């Protein structure tokens, strides 16, 4: 019998509707309080413009005030640092992020920039201090990066308790795999982390009651590798030409969906699974930052 | 026929001899310079007194100047913060640590205390900044906690490459298990982390080509569970009706290819690694 499909587009829409109501209610409980997000951009990349306007739009629908600071390509590292410092010190701003990658004519140390973000405002969760808190089990008040956050939410939507399950994470990146490990461990799964040097990957994958794949290797995890009854979470966004589609390209996951859907009990499709969760998760983190500041 | 014994006492002695020579050479290059370590203690636990004396002794044998500050049981979090601030600002102190657990009559948030330590002096590697670097693979520029560091060194003493091995870590503490996981992962093992909520622990342990145990549960990991030919690293220090490890040594030694005894395995290696981190902090300050 085939896997239930976790519909990230519907679940994300429910999350954004709930956050809207919560934000409406925070303002009525505490009049004048305005949850506030800022996004700092360097340069003028087309892709970043599109992603930023999606974030700003979601924030405005929820009643979060969203500020976009767009610095020119001529900007220096020292000017970027000054803006980060000013955002840290601005008590009207509850959360902010720096859109990546930076687009400057000058050399800018990306890591130093990110690590100047005050940890209590780090809504993308990529500062070293936040990673360190997450990695050592302080989940009550650290920020969680948006993709693994959405993965955890998808897993919880199944209603299957995580504790005691053997979870497998394929990938160990800063943005996905590593924080995904941390969330699974502090929800009491027994966790195996695999990567490009893992031997007999198929046999490792086949031990996962919960499987999260974040490799960027299109459809590499085959249906045969999936443990029967597993929860399969697929972070992959891989482009493949396909003239039968409206824009001449299909999106496929890091998992071979058509065979994995016959083995799993719950599976995320691609497109429509993990991807649409991500902006909702940023908004949820923004709302958490605003609630903490309200104490 | 038994597993080769990884003799942490002899390996640590070699490490301390090397660090002594390094320290002697720093002093001849820069006369009057003294690497300096401070250990801040709250309360008066017997075990902490003994562990601190062991650290002081190793430091003096290497030529590191070691200072011990012992605060009373009445100490408040705010008083501990004043000493941490003073140690941060004292440019004669290259590295310092806070001995754990704190022994106070008042509630003190251990994490807030540890996280006031300046990252360049955090030789125990327990600040969030250092943990965060280790946890994400940026080992260029962080202190690693002394126990996992010592465990990695014991593993390397076998001569067996870590990359591609299935490693199992039993325990996930901030001081041992979690950082141990990170060290194994960024040395390219495939790592499984177990804890008190792991089901079928025996079957998890049995997948480990490398096994590190740090539970504080005396001899709970049974020899039968060990994969034949495994490298077994036992961090346990348990007092029992003698000191014993977290592993059932006499049965595990018949299955493993390499095993650490208790006492004389991980413990001495932990102190040597603290001294290595202290010496690195002194060398960094010298630029
Ligand atoms: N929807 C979203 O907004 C979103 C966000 C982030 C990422 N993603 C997608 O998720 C995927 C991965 O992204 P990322 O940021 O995690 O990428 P990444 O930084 O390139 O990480 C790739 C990870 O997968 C591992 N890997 C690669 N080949 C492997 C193999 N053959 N077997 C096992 N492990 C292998 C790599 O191992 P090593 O560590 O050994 O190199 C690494 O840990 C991509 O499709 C990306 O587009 C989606
Ligand atoms: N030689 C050295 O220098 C040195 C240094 C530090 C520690 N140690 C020793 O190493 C041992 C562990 O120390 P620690 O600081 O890590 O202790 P700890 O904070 O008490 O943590 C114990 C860990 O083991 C897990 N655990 C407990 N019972 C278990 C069970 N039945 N099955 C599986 N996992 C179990 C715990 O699970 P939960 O997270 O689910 O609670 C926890 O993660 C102790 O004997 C300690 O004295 C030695
Ligand atoms: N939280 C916490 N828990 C702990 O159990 C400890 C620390 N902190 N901090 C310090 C740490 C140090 C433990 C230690 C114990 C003993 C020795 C040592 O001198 N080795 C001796 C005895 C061997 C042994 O007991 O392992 C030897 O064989 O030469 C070295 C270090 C133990």
């Amino acid at each position: 019998a085939p896997a239930e499909i976790l519909n990230g587009k519907e679940i994300s829409a429910q999350i954004r509707a709930r956050l809207k109501n919560q934000v409406t209610q925070l303002k009525e409980q505490v009049p004048g309080f305005t949850p506030r997000l800022a996004i700092l951009q360097v340069g003028n990349r087309d892709d970043s413009n599109l992603y930023i306007n999606v974030k700003l739009k979601a924030a405005e629908e929820i009643g979060i005030k969203a500020t976009h600071i767009k610095l020119p390509r001529t900007t220096t590292e020292s000017e970027v640092m000054k803006y980060i410092t000013s955002l840290n010190e601005d008590s009207t701003v509850h959360g902010f992020l720096v859109q990546l990658p930076l687009d400057s004519e000058n050399s800018i140390n990306t890591e130093e920039v990110i690590n100047a973000i005050a940890p209590e405002k780090d809504v993308d969760g990529l500062t070293s201090i936040n990673a360190g808190r997450l990695a050592r089990g302080d989940l009550n008040d650290c920020f969680i990066p948006c993709t693994p956050k959405g993965c955890l939410e998808l897993i919880k939507e199944t209603g299957v308790p995580i504790a005691g399950r053997h979870a497998v994470v394929v990938g160990r990146s800063k943005i996905v795999g590593a924080p995904m490990h941390d969330l699974l461990l502090w929800n009491n799964a027994t966790v195996t982390t695999c990567h490009s040097k893992t031997a007999h990957l198929d046999e490792e994958v086949n031990k996962g009651d919960i499987l999260v794949v974040a490799t960027g290797q299109p459809e590499m995890v085959k249906g045969e590798w999936i443990k029967p009854g597993a929860i399969v979470i697929d972070c992959g966004i891989n482009y493949v030409p396909d003239d039968k589609k409206p824009n001449g390209r299909k999106v496929v996951g890091d998992v071979a969906y058509d065979e994995a859907k016959e083995r799993a009990s719950f599976i995320t499709p691609v497109p429509g699974g993990v991807g649409p969760m991500t902006v909702a998760m940023l908004m949820q983190s923004t709302v958490e930052s605003a609630k903490r500041f309200l104490e």
